[PDB]
């Protein structure tokens, strides 16, 4: 669990990262401008309460639904309820376009999401005893052990005397034992007593390297999905490595093998788990066979907080012989989650954004390109305008400015061109 | 290996059951008439002397010879040395003729004698407590246990309460916890909370039979294949069940079976293997290939008392191109023990002979009869004179007597003749 690092989809945050949280006050109430966030003091307010109704574990097979046009913060407040829930908690945003895959299951891959969204908290201290043994009999048993780089002798306790009785051992042998009730021996185990004439033997371990005496400190942050990616391995290049169709490394075997570990962590009391959330954009394309195991998943009390978003008011089942339903939710799985309403920016309020996120990406840019790019915001989409600000700097740069004007921003949008307007022109 | 009892050849013995042991005094020397013995004194001395060589442990890859003819006291002075070496020792009499076997070889007969002439003296003292649990929590653990007809409540020391977290417990486990380094348990196991709608569970066992408290005392004195021909079923019956010409119930990986639990009790210090004697009749008749066993079985420390007796003077070897050694021992084996030679009986101590068996066997009889009987004693075997006093016995409580004389001995020559004599007539 120790080699076990996670590897988290930061493409999909990165349009967020000039987000810190949730501006809000001791009282409840929302700031003007605080945590990276610019008005919907209606919509940060209401999921601002969402969260306390975590804490209070009052959210009883319950989740909540963004309804709001594109662009209206809805992916931006999932991202802040995760933030505002505790430190270095699963977020998962997903889109419901995301769960129509060719090889897997439409649930297949809305599982291990659920896994990506549940994680670990690990807070073991250990104090190692490695090394070769040279017993000593007091009045309660002494024991030498001789390392890589270091020899030490210690009076055990009479705990561990009782331990070591139950699991055969003698002088010379390497050993792991622990104070933090511990036991592991390696009988007869030892690569100073071994000779060239067997190979095949294996029945010896080497001198461990450094100290016997070691300060072992595991504090690690993982989801339950980062277990089974570093287990299905028989790691650095796992990262950037994925070309293959079938993907046939994650068998419902080997998460069996994760499952009772982990419980045995929990047992223990060592690390404790913590479910996160799990955001759905396209909440709509969702079918209905996707919704009855979010029904049985909400039901779990180690399930995560499932915040869904739905950019359409009247929406057909998917997975239903054509029933239309509120934002395409069947009533069976709307009933279950509570609404918050995402309000559309005024022009005024869309400017007020684009000089955070020119801050944040390092953009330096003229108060009149602000208002002239605040224009396509309101004209076209808050994505869209924002957008513009990458290319716009490059244009500056060759330029030789560092401020980027209205002339540099008025050649963006003749270049990169938004999707409405680039279907029209070819008539 | 409380269930295994131990199974004896008795009527072997049962020639001897006269004979209480080797009498001799403080210094060494024979008594006239002791333990059931009559003369002689030099042959008797001789292995009064190799008692204190086992004792002393100078035995040193050495044994014992019997040179004697028929009838001289030699396989009486084997069950001496054994009734002189300690209390319930193995004592094993074969002849060289029982070797040749038509199923099993030569040595799978004489491996089989030789588990027959090793036990085990065990003293297992064990402070059981079984029954349910009841927990409570003090300052160092309090455990109420529920039997079939007790109930009982006990603070626990804090050695079991190390060793009770390792093996998960709950209320309402039968367990079974010993005070003599011992930990056992049995999760979530209970008659009383079994339900009558799972039969292929298995999962629960039932509330243990009398109080918690209970001192099992363990005395066994077993040979090593007495721990074979027990563990070989899958047993009052098998004192006379034996009708299976193969007898494929002993296979070589069972035997492996009782070696490594053998070795667990040695190693715990319960019960220690004591080496007994192993006695050779015919020794002359046994295969230069049984030799080399026994050459190789003599150096090993585990290795009982193998005591040989041959009543021929110069025999060929066999399984050797016809070469005629001393009693028919091999040179490399000859050496490898010493000879203790057996003296025949004249008239008058063959009487004395018969007074002693006739008071053991329970036939009264007059003065003049035994001087008859010992007539036979001389003219004819030892034996055959002593195989005269029950059918006599039966001639006389036919006659209405119970004392035997001469008329009623008379009659049991004329109807139990010897081998010889009963040759001679039929010309
Ligand atoms: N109130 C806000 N304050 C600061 N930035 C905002 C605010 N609302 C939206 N944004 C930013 O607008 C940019 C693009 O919008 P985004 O893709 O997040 O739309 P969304 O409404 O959050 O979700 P959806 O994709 O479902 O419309 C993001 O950088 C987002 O953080
Ligand atoms: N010295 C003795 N004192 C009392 N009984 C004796 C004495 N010597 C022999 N006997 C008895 O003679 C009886 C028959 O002899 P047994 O078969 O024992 O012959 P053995 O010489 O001991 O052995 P083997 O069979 O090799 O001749 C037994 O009951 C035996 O105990």
């Amino acid at each position: 669990i120790s080699e076990v690092r996670g590897n988290t989809r930061d493409h999909r945050t990165a349009a967020h990262t000039h987000i810190k949280g949730l501006g809000l006050n001791s009282s409840g109430i929302a700031e003007k401008q605080a945590a990276g966030f610019v008005g919907q003091c209606a919509a940060r307010e209401a999921c601002g309460v969402v969260v306390d109704l975590i804490k209070a574990h009052k959210m009883a097979g319950r989740g909540v639904l963004l309804a709001g046009g594109p662009g209206t913060g809805k992916t931006a407040l999932a991202l802040a309820i995760s933030q505002e829930l505790g430190t270095k908690i699963p977020f998962c945003p997903i889109t419901g376009s995301e769960i129509y895959s060719t090889e897997v299951k439409k649930t297949e891959v809305l599982m291990e999401n659920f896994r990506r969204a549940i994680g670990l908290r690990v807070r073991e201290t250990k104090d190692v005893y490695e090394g070769e043994v040279t017993e000593m009999t007091p009045e309660t048993l002494l024991i030498g052990l001789k390392s890589a780089r270091g020899q030490k002798k210690l009076r055990l306790d009479p705990s561990i005397y009782e331990a070591i009785q139950k699991e055969r051992v003698q002088v010379g042998d390497v050993i792991y034992i622990e104070t933090n009730t511990g036991a592991c021996k390696r009988v007869g185990r030892s690569d100073a007593y071994a000779t060239e004439f067997d190979l095949e033997a294996e029945e010896y371990v080497p001198i461990p390297k450094g100290e016997v005496h070691k300060k072992k400190e595991i504090v690690q942050d993982v989801t339950l999905h980062d277990l089974d990616v570093a287990n299905a391995r028989p790691i650095i290049s796992m990262m950037g490595q994925l070309m293959k169709p079938k993907m046939t490394e994650i068998t419902d075997k080997l998460r069996m093998e994760i499952n009772k570990v982990v419980q045995k962590y929990i047992n223990q009391g060592v690390a404790e788990l913590i479910p996160g959330v799990l955001f759905i954009d396209e909440a709509h394309m969702l079918d209905i066979e996707c919704f009855t195991y979010l029904n049985k998943a909400l039901e779990s009390p180690i399930a995560p907080i499932v915040v869904l978003a739905s950019n359409r008011g009247i929406a057909t089942i998917r997975g239903a012989d054509d029933l239309k339903a509120a934002h395409g939710i069947p009533p069976d799985f709307l009933q279950r989650l509570l609404i918050i309403p995402t309000h559309p920016y005024e022009p005024d309020e869309i400017r007020r954004i684009v000089r955070i996120r020119a801050q944040t990406e390092g953009v330096q840019l003229t108060d009149a390109a602000v208002d002239r790019v605040a224009e396509h915001g309101v004209r076209i989409s808050l994505r869209y305008c924002l957008q513009l600000l990458a290319p716009a700097s490059i244009l500056a740069r060759v330029n030789g400015r560092t401020q980027v004007d209205v002339q540099d921003i008025a050649e963006a949008e003749e270049l990169f061109l938004d999707a409405r307007r680039s279907a029209n022109i070819l008539t």
